[PDB]
């Protein structure tokens, strides 16, 4: 696919920077070093445009990767078009054809030589360290090419790309850059076409393993996969002293001298020794070179020619050497430094506990990584502690960087994480627009502001948000009819149904709350009636389906027949697991626990086996002060409807067990890390209040449910105590023996099951 490229060619370029630097830093550095020895051309014809290509790529590699960051699920692929058009328009790949040209020029080696046996620059090159000189001669002029493969396989790359786009303007980028790449590419190719060049390229250009064994005799030690990792070289060369040249295989880890018969192994050489290169002898030997094991006598062969010679050494002497700001004034900005006066972190992201709201808005645009989860976190609980308006103002002077450059690994990646929180602010939180008008102005002015030529049209793509912001399955039927209100109960009704539309229900009673319901543990004091309406409308809802389905239960004197109404309940119960309703969950467990129910082991004797286990399953997301249940929740997708009492519990404790002020030299200075924790709190349960659900709604049901009144006009205890008293009716303690009572019901107990239609 798209995407797949785009990670292969991110590796890609990852190694190929890799190797950039090390060309840059451990090859050439030691040329620019010795001014005396080696003039800017006598570099400057060896390495040629080397840095501008380094340059090149970091700033692509930069782009690419920021643009994969940014991209939201809306697209089908991060679109890096653009990323290419940019630099294409610019002719930024210019330098590869010029570096083309000088490494590929038919007399570079020779020249090359020249550069390293002038006086003194052997005896220098050997000064650097050891293995540097024989790196340098016959392993560099290897790396060198490394360009010429990278860009010509960017020609290809997109192609592959501008055929698989799945996106119109994405694949215009493409077929632009494609476009203004053609004079650099029809350039190289006349370069690289030339037949030294062409020999050169190609030079430079574990079923294999196995198989290669497998077709060598007389194999001695273990195998090849048992001490190597890769296959090297496969070429002929010459023993001085024995007697027929022997085939070899190269691996990382063993260079295998074989006899052709196909093979029979003569030498197993381990590689961890020494490789010395040798003049030509009279002794007919040319294009030889010497290696040294450990302990053991020294062997030396001789290649068909100096080309051969050349590439056995480059291989050879690498594996043998494989080892190898300043910010505004902070009176014009957020540049003061982190102290224990500005952030705590939590004791590969740092984890933030608490800070000043212009240090937290800096780590949410931070320059030196990005943050997509605590932009997340931010976005759904900041509210608390700051106001929508006041957060539009800090981004847009967090925006506003002024230079003191290096401003290119600071103000370009700061200006984007400001803009991706922007994106993801009028995404999933749009409700903070449509509730001021003013608010979306000032963000539309500040979209408009942007002045960078590319990042005008990366942001078209947060403009189109904007603008944009201004089937489920068939409803379940059992013993009830469609429009038969009066037969609707907890055993007419099919139990897939009653389970969605309590979770409708639910899903509604829990989307309604507000954060001024819960902030200042306002449902606890004497005004909770009037503060907190919607918490309390959810909360009495909960209780009223708790004590409905005890008193199904408990009311069910025919031992048959309460089973059978104990059973819907655990379905029900499952369907509420499978909808990921929270809530409903703790309401069946809570009936189920509670004290009428809990002691009928009559009844729970006759429930089937994996329904108890269903049950258990259940109840075990309480224990351990609901560490199951809060593992849960964090590793479902919504939607979903939350058990809301523990975020209760956390608010209160939060705001009663932290102080509302801390003291100072004497001086009152109020708590806000208190607030801003109470907000996080508050913040996650808004993140869960998005999501609706993909369920139909049936209108008479949700009335039936909705106007449940398990507890008529009785008081709560008086209530409580008829349900126990119930319980010790139909089920008398232990000496007492179990009666028998009437049907209640007159139609089949039957269940239609939990499994849907179609």
């Amino acid at each position: 696919t798209y995407y797949d490229l785009v990670k292969a060619f991110m590796a890609e370029i990852r190694q190929y920077i890799r190797e950039l630097n090390l060309i840059i830093k451990v090859f050439r550095e030691p040329f620019v070093s010795n001014s005396k020895l080696f003039s800017a051309n006598d570099v400057e014809n060896i390495f040629s445009r080397i840095v501008d290509i380094h340059e090149l790529s970091v700033k692509l590699l930069g782009h690419i990767e920021d643009t994969v960051e940014m991209t939201d699920e809306g697209s089908p692929h991060p679109l890096v078009g653009s990323c290419f058009e940019d630099l294409a328009e610019e002719l930024a790949f210019d330098p590869y054809e010029s570096y083309a040209r000088d490494i590929l020029r038919p007399g570079f080696h020779d020249r090359f030589l020249s550069q390293l046996s002038k006086p003194g620059a052997a005896l220098y090159l050997q000064s650097i360290g050891e293995g540097f000189k024989e790196a340098v001669q016959y392993v560099l002029p290897r790396l060198l090419l490394a360009p010429v493969y990278h860009c010509l396989h960017y020609f290809e790359l997109l192609k592959q790309l501008e055929e698989k786009s799945e996106d119109q303007e994405d694949k215009e980028c493409l077929k632009q850059a494609i476009t203004a790449l053609l004079n650099v590419q029809s350039g190289m190719e006349k370069i690289c076409s030339k037949s030294l060049a062409k020999r050169r390229l190609s030079e430079s250009a574990i079923k294999k393993m196995n198989e290669i064994q497998k077709n060598i005799d007389g194999w001695e030690g273990k195998d090849i996969g048992q001490c190597c990792n890769e296959f090297i070289m496969e070429g002929t060369l010459t023993r001085v002293g024995a007697k027929h040249e022997r085939h070899i295989f190269l691996f990382d880890g063993l260079m295998i001298c074989c006899k052709s018969n196909e093979y029979r192994l003569k030498e197993k050489f381990f590689m961890r020794k020494v490789q010395i290169n040798d003049k030509d002898d009279t002794n007919e030997y040319k294009h030889a070179f010497e290696i040294i094991l450990k302990d053991e006598n020294s062997v030396i062969f001789s290649a068909k020619s100096a080309e051969e010679k050349n590439n056995w050494m480059a291989a050879l002497i690498s594996l043998q050497y494989r080892s190898t700001r300043l910010p505004s004034a902070d009176v014009y900005r957020f540049a003061e430094p982190d102290s224990e006066e500005n952030i705590i972190f939590e004791e590969g992201i740092p984890i933030i506990k608490a800070g000043t709201v212009i240090k937290l808005i800096e780590r949410l645009t931070y320059h030196m990584y990005a943050d997509p989860n605590f932009v997340r976190t931010f976005l759904t609980t900041y509210r608390s502690f700051c106001k929508p308006q006041e957060l539009l103002s800090l981004i847009i002077e967090r925006f506003e960087i002024p230079e003191p450059r290096f401003r290119k690994e600071y103000i370009q990646p700061v200006q984007l994480r400001v803009l991706n929180v922007c994106r993801h602010w009028v995404e999933h939180h749009f409700y903070d627009f449509e509730r001021d008008a003013y608010l979306l102005q000032r963000m539309e002015e500040f979209i408009g502001t942007v002045r960078g030529k590319a990042m005008k049209k990366w942001v078209e793509s947060i403009t189109k948000i904007i603008q944009r912001k201004k089937s489920p399955p068939t409803v379940e039927w059992h013993i009830s009819r469609p429009g038969h209100i009066e037969t609707f109960d907890l055993l007419t009704l099919h139990p897939i149904e009653i389970a969605r539309q309590l979770t409708l229900l639910e899903s509604d009673l829990y989307r309604a709350v507000q954060p001024s319901e819960l902030v200042g543990s306002v449902w606890t004091k004497e005004d909770k009636e009037i503060n907190s309406p919607n918490l309390l409308k959810m909360i009495r809802h909960t209780t009223n389906l708790t004590l409905w389905f005890e008193k199904c239960i408990v009311e069910t004197e025919n031992l048959e027949e309460r089973v059978a109404v104990v059973s819907r309940i655990i379905e029900i119960l499952q369907v509420f697991q499978e909808l990921n309703n929270f809530n409903g969950v703790l309401e069946v467990v809570s009936a189920m626990n509670s004290s009428p129910v809990y002691r009928l082991d009559h009844t729970f004797e006759q429930i089937p086996s994996r329904q108890k286990k269903i049950l258990e399953e259940a109840h075990e997301l309480s224990e351990d002060h609901y560490k199951k249940y809060l593992a849960k929740l964090r590793s479902i997708n919504p939607p979903c409807v939350p058990f809301f009492g523990i975020y209760l519990t956390n608010i209160l404790k939060t705001e009663e067990g932290n102080p509302e002020v801390l003291k100072r030299h004497g001086k009152e200075l109020i708590n806000f890390s208190k607030r801003r924790k109470v907000a996080e709190i508050t913040g996650e349960i808004q993140q869960y209040q998005n999501q609706p659900y993909c369920l139909r709604v049936e209108s008479d049901i949700k009335r039936f449910f909705e106007n449940l009144n398990p507890m008529g006009n009785s008081m709560e205890k008086e209530f409580t105590d008829y349900l126990f008293n119930k319980s010790l009716e139909i089920e008398p303690r232990n000496p007492k023996p179990l009666p028998r009572f009437p049907k209640k019901y007159s139609y089949p107990l039957k269940s239609p099951g939990v499994r849907p239609s179609n």
